[PDB]
C-alpha cells in the first residue's frame, strides 16, 4: 500500500527530496538545490499521516531510514553530507541531468490540456518539451500557440457574443434615460475582428513567455509517436528528426468535420475560419445544430446579418430538449431563420473578392425529410456538423495505443493508455466531457501524480456547462429526460418557474421567456439531479451551484439558503411549483 | 413531544383537517370544503413517521381515533357524517366563521415581511388583515403599498445602478465595433425617474390585487398595539377605531436618521426622497459611508453628477475592510470625490428649491476634520447616516413587549416576543440581518407554523449579501478580520487572486477585480467566508451560498470544475495564499 505508492513515486519523479519541516540538514540541502537552480519536488514526511511508515520504506532503496534523502530518476543520490560533497566537487549538475531519455516528458499538442500539463511538470523538475503545430484549413487559415479555445474557440466566440449583447445595451439605454438613437448605429465587422485578434495575439505571446520562464522547450513542429519512447518531429522546413522521452502525453485535440457533398470543402468555411475572416460574411447559412452552430448564428444576427440555420433533426442533441427548444424559440423571435428537418445536397456563383474585401456568392441545394426541395443563395456557408480527432496523423498503429470506434483514446481513470508510459488528456480522451477547464484540470493533476507523488484523480462527473446563445443556457447534471429514463417518472419531481430580470422591466423586454428548473429524486431526500437556467449571465449564475451539486445538494438545502436580492439567481432559493401539480410557472 | 405539538397546532390553526391520502371519507369532506369556498390547512397522517401516534393523540380532543377530523380555532367540529350534516342544514358557514376575535391574524406593516406573512397565512384559512401607512418625509414625500425595498430601496436603487452601468456599455460598444460616439451622449434624469416610478406603480397595484385575490383585508391606516389582542387604527381622515386579533405580527420596518445639526431636516434629503425627485440633484454631497451612501453616490456619478462623500471614519463598517477599501478606491478612480475623517456641523440655505423651473436650490455646508481643520457649496445634500425603528408609535409600553437598547424587539428563535400571541419579523427583529429575502422567509415560515402545524425555523446564519457599487461587491460568511479574531491568525489560511473579465479585454483595468476564500486550517480547510469584487457579483455569489450552508471546504471548490469563460470560475482554481507572500496579480 504505502510501499507501492513509494516505489511508484521514486521511479517516475525527475528530482525529489524527502524532507521534514523541522530538519536543519534538510534546509541545508534545499538551499544548495536552490543555489544551483535545480528544480525538484519535496515531500515533507512530518506533514503526512503515514510518514513514519514511508520513512522506514525508503530504506529499501537507500539502505537508510533518516532524512533528508534525495533521488534522481529512480536512483538514490545521497544524504546531506553526500549531496554537499557532489556540490563542492562540481559533480552535482551532471548527476541531476543524466537520463536515459532526452526529456522526462514530451507533450504532443500545445492547447488547453497540453500547456497546462507541461508547465505543471516543469515546476517539479521534469525536463519537458511541448510540441505544437496548426495544420492549415482548406482555405489556408492558421494561428499561433494556445490551441482551439484560445485561437478559434471559447475566447473569440465569447468576445463576438459580447459584441452582440451590446446591441441590446444600446437599445435599453434609451429607456433608462440616455439620449442615443439605436436606429442610426451600425456595426463594423473588421474593426471588431481586429480587436479580437489583438487579444488572441497577446495570449499567443503570453504562452511563449510562460514556457520560456518555466524552462520548457517549445518546438513548433508536428509530432508523431513511432514507439513508446520515440517521437518523430517535422518542422516548418519539413526537416525530420527524432527525440526521446520517458513519459508521453497526447493532447492533440480535434478539428471540424465537413459533410461528404460536392462543393463543401471548396466553397464553405468552418469556425476555424470565421474568427479571423477579413470580410463580413453577409447573408449566411449555418449548417448544423450544435452549440457551435447556434452560438455563431446568434451573434451574427445580433451584428445585423441575415442568418439561416439548417437543422437535420433537433437542436442541441444531448442537452435537455425542453431547454433546447426554449433557446431556439428565442433566437427565432429575435431574427434567426430556421430550415427544419433539412440537409444539404454547394455551387459557386461568385469567387471571393479578395481585392475589395467582399465575400463571394453560393447556391445551396438540399432537401427535407419528407422529400421536398431546398434551394437558396447565400454569400457565406458555415459548416458546424461536429469535430473529430485524426490520431492516424499522430500515432503509429504499431505502438499499441488502443482507440475506440470513434478514433478517441481508451484510458484508465488516471489517463493511462494501453502503453504504460503514454497518457492522453483533453478532447481525445474517450468518453470525457470535451471542455477547456476539464482538459486543464486533467493535465495539471496528471503532472503532479507523475512528478510530485500526488494521488488525486480528476472527477469528470456533473461538470457544469453554458451555451452562449443570445439568451444564455447554463446547466449542471442530468437533463429531465435522462433522469426520468434512469429512475422512472414516479421517482422524479421537477420544480420550475419563469422569471424576469429586474433590468428588463424599464427596458420593456419579455415577461415570461427566462426559465429555470430543478430535477429532483424523490426517494433520495429530493436530491438535486440536474439544474437548468435560461437567462442573462447564465454561466455566472450556474457556476456556484456546481459546488453544491458536487457535495450532494437536496431541495431542502436550496430552501434553507437565503436569496440575494435583487438578482436572477435568487429565484432558485424559493422554487415551489411542481410539474406534476399542473400549476402555471409564469410570474 | 408529539402531544405538545398537536396541542399547539390545534389551538392556533384557524381551520384544519386531519386526513389520509387514501381515504374516501376524507376526500368527501375535502369536496364540501371549498365547494363552500372554505380555505383550510390539511395534514396527511399517512405521510408522517409519527402519524400513528398523532392519530391516537387526537382522541384527547375529539374522543375519536379515526380520520377525517375537522377543527376550527381549537374546537373539534366533527367527523364526515357530522360535517356533511352541518353543510346540508346550512349551519357550516356560521361554524367556521365563529371567533372570539375579528381576525385570526393582524399584520402591522405592509412591506417585505408583512405582505409575505399575510398572504401565506390566508392560504390556510386564517382571516387576515394587513395594515400599511407611509408617514411622509419632512418635505412631504410618500408612496404606495409594498414597503421600503419596493418603493425607496432595493428596486429603484438597482434600476438606477443599471442606468449607470449602461454608461460604460456605451463606452465599450465602440471598441467592439459599434459606430456610436459616447462623448456626444447625455442622460436625462426625469426620463429615468418616470420609467422607474412606472415600474414601482405596477408593484403597488400588483400587491393590492394579490391581497384581494387571497381574501386579505387591506387597511391603509396606521396601527398601534394597545393590549395583546387590540389594535387601534387611524385612517386618512383621522378616524379612530379598534380591531381585535388572535395572533399579531409586528412588521413595521425602519426609516432614515438625520444628524442633530442646524439645517439638516430643513434643507437636506434622504434616500426616501431621492428615488422620486422631480429634478436632477446636481452637485451633490452624500454624508455617510454605509452601503446606501456608496450605492447612491456611485450611480449619481455614472449619470454625470459632481459627487462628494463625507466619511466620518471608515467605509462599510461591519464589512471586510480590505474589500471595502478596494470598493472605495475604484469609486475614487472613476470620479467620486471623498472627504475623509470629516463630519458636518451646519447646513445653510443660499437658494430655495425652484419648483416652477424644476431645479434644485443651493446650500453651504460647514464641517470639520478630526484634527480640527475646517470644511466649507452643493445643490443637494443627502444624509445616509443609518436607519432606526420608532416603535414608541406602534407599541404602547404597557403591553409588555420587550425592546433592546436600540429599540428593536427581542425575540425567541421562532420570532415570539415576550407577549405570547405577538411576533416580530423583518428589520425590527433585534440581532437579525436587515435584508428583504430574510424578512420574506421569516414571514412565510412563521405563518406556516401558526396556521398549518409546520415546525421549520428560519436560519439566519451565513446569509449572503451584495453591495451594488459601480464595481459590485458580493460576500457570504465571515470577513477575514472576524475569522482571525475568532480562531487566531495561525488557524486561518486565505487563498486569493486578481482577475480580469474577458469582456474587459477588447474594451481596455487589469488588476482591479479581486476574490478570496477565508478558510479554517484545523477544520479541514472549511470555507468561513467568500468575497468577490467584480461585475455581476450577486449572480456570482448566490450559488456558493448553498455550498457554504452545507459546509464546503477548499477541497470541495478544488474538485468542482469551472465553466469557461466566466468570472466565477476563478473560485475553482485558487492556489496563492496570503502567508506565502506571492503576488495575486494575473
Ligand atoms: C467554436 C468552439 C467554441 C468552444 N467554446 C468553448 C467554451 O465556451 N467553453 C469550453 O469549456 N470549451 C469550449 N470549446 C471546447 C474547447 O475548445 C476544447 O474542449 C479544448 O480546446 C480542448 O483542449 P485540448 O488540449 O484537448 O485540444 P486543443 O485546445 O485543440 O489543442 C490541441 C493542439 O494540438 C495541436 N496538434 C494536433 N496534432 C498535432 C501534432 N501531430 N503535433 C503537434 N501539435 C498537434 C493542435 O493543432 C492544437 O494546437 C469550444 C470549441 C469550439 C470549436
Ligand atoms: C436605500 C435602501 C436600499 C436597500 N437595498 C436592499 C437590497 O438591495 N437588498 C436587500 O435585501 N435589502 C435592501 N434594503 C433593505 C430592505 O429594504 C429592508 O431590509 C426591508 O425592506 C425590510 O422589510 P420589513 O418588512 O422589515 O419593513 P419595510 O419593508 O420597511 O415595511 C414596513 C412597512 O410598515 C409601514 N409602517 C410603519 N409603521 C406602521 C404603522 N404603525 N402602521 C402601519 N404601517 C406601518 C412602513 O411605512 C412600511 O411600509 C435596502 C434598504 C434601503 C433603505
Ligand atoms: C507535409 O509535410 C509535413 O509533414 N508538415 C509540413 C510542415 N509543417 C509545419 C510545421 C511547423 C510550422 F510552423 C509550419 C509548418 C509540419 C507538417
Ligand atoms: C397625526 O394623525 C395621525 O395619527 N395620522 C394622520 C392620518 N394618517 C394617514 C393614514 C392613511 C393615509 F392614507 C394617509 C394618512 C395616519 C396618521
Ligand atoms: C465597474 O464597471 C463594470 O464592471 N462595468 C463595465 C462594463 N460592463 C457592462 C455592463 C452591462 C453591459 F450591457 C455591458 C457591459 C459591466 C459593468
Amino acid at each position: 500500500g504505502t510501499s507501492q505508492w513509494l516505489r511508484k513515486t521514486v521511479d517516475s519523479a525527475a528530482v525529489i527530496l524527502f524532507s521534514k519541516t523541522t530538519c536543519p540538514y534538510c534546509k541545508k540541502v534545499k538551499d544548495v538545490l536552490a543555489e544551483a537552480k535545480i528544480k525538484h519536488a519535496t515531500i515533507e514526511l512530518d506533514q503526512l499521516s503515514n510518514g513514519s511508515a514511508i520513512q522506514k520504506c525508503l530504506a529499501s532503496f537507500s539502505k537508510i531510514e533518516t532524512v533528508p534523502q534525495m533521488f534522481v530518476r529512480g536512483k538514490f543520490i545521497g544524504d546531506s553530507q553526500t549531496v554537499l560533497k557532489y556540490y563542492s566537487n562540481d559533480e552535482l549538475a551532471g548527476i541531476v541531468n543524466e537520463s536515459k531519455y532526452d526529456y522526462d516528458l514530451i507533450v504532443i499538442g500545445g492547447g488547453s490540456g497540453g500547456l497546462a500539463a507541461g508547465k505543471e511538470a516543469a515546476k517539479y523538475g521534469a525536463k519537458t518539451a511541448v510540441l505544437d503545430y496548426v495544420e492549415p484549413t482548406p482555405i489556408g487559415t492558421t494561428w499561433g500557440l494556445g490551441g482551439t479555445c484560445v485561437n478559434v474557440g471559447c475566447i473569440p466566440k465569447k468576445l463576438m457574443h459580447q459584441a452582440g449583447l451590446l446591441s441590446h445595451a444600446l437599445e435599453d439605454a434609451e429607456h433608462f434615460g440616455w439620449s442615443l438613437d439605436r436606429s442610426k448605429i451600425s456595426h463594423n465587422w473588421s474593426t471588431m475582428v481586429e480587436g479580437v485578434q489583438s487579444h488572441i495575439g497577446s495570449l499567443n505571446w503570453g504562452y511563449k513567455v510562460a514556457l520560456r520562464d518555466n524552462q520548457v522547450t517549445y518546438l513548433n513542429a508536428k509530432g508523431r509517436l513511432i514507439s513508446p519512447h520515440e517521437v518523430q518531429i517535422t518542422d516548418k522546413n519539413q526537416k525530420v528528426s527524432t527525440i526521446t522521452g520517458n513519459k508521453i502525453i497526447l493532447a492533440t485535440g480535434e478539428r471540424p468535420k465537413y459533410p461528404e457533398i460536392p462543393g463543401a470543402v471548396e466553397y464553405g468555411i468552418t469556425s476555424d475560419d470565421l474568427f479571423s475572416l477579413p470580410y463580413f460574411p453577409g447573408k449566411t447559412l449555418v449548417i448544423g445544430a450544435s452549440y457551435v452552430a447556434l452560438e455563431c448564428a446568434g451573434f451574427l444576427a445580433s451584428l445585423g446579418g441575415d442568418v439561416t440555420v439548417m437543422v437535420r433533426s433537433i437542436l442541441l442533441r444531448g442537452f435537455d430538449q425542453q431547454m433546447a427548444e426554449k433557446v431556439g424559440d428565442y433566437m427565432e423571435n429575435h431574427g434567426v431563420k430556421f430550415a427544419k428537418l433539412c440537409v444539404p445536397d454547394i455551387k459557386q456563383l461568385k469567387v471571393v473578392d479578395t481585392e475589395n474585401n467582399k465575400p463571394g456568392l453560393l447556391l445551396v441545394k438540399g432537401h427535407y425529410t419528407d422529400g421536398k426541395k431546398f434551394e437558396e443563395e447565400f454569400e457565406t456557408v458555415i459548416f458546424a456538423v461536429g469535430r473529430e480527432p485524426q490520431l492516424s496523423k499522430v500515432l503509429c498503429e504499431t505502438v499499441g495505443v488502443k482507440l475506440d470506434k470513434n478514433g478517441r483514446v481508451v484510458c484508465t481513470d488516471d489517463e493511462q493508455t494501453t502503453v504504460s508510459n503514454v497518457y492522453a488528456i483533453g478532447d481525445i480522451n474517450a468518453g470525457k466531457p470535451q471542455l477547456t477547464p476539464v482538459a486543464i484540470q486533467a493535465g495539471r493533476y496528471l503532472a503532479r501524480r507523475l512528478f510530485a507523488g500526488a494521488t488525486e484523480l480528476t472527477d469528470y462527473s456533473n461538470v457544469a456547462t453554458t451555451v452562449f446563445t443570445p439568451l444564455e443556457y447554463g446547466a449542471c447534471g442530468l437533463s429531465e429526460e435522462d433522469a426520468i429514463e434512469k429512475y422512472g417518472d414516479k421517482d422524479i419531481e421537477v420544480y420550475h418557474s419563469n422569471f424576469k430580470p429586474l433590468e428588463w422591466t424599464v427596458a420593456h423586454r419579455e415577461d415570461n421567456v427566462c426559465y429555470m428548473k430543478l430535477v429532483c429524486r424523490k426517494s433520495d431526500n429530493m436530491r438535486v439531479l440536474g439544474l437548468h437556467v435560461l437567462g442573462p449571465n447564465a454561466g455566472e449564475i450556474t457556476q456556484g451551484y456546481a459546488v453544491a451539486i458536487k457535495m450532494g445538494a437536496t431541495k431542502a438545502d436550496f430552501d434553507r439558503t437565503i436569496g440575494i436580492h435583487p438578482t436572477c439567481s435568487e429565484t432558485f432559493t424559493t422554487l415551489h411549483v411542481t410539474k406534476k401539480s399542473g400549476v402555471s410557472p409564469i410570474v
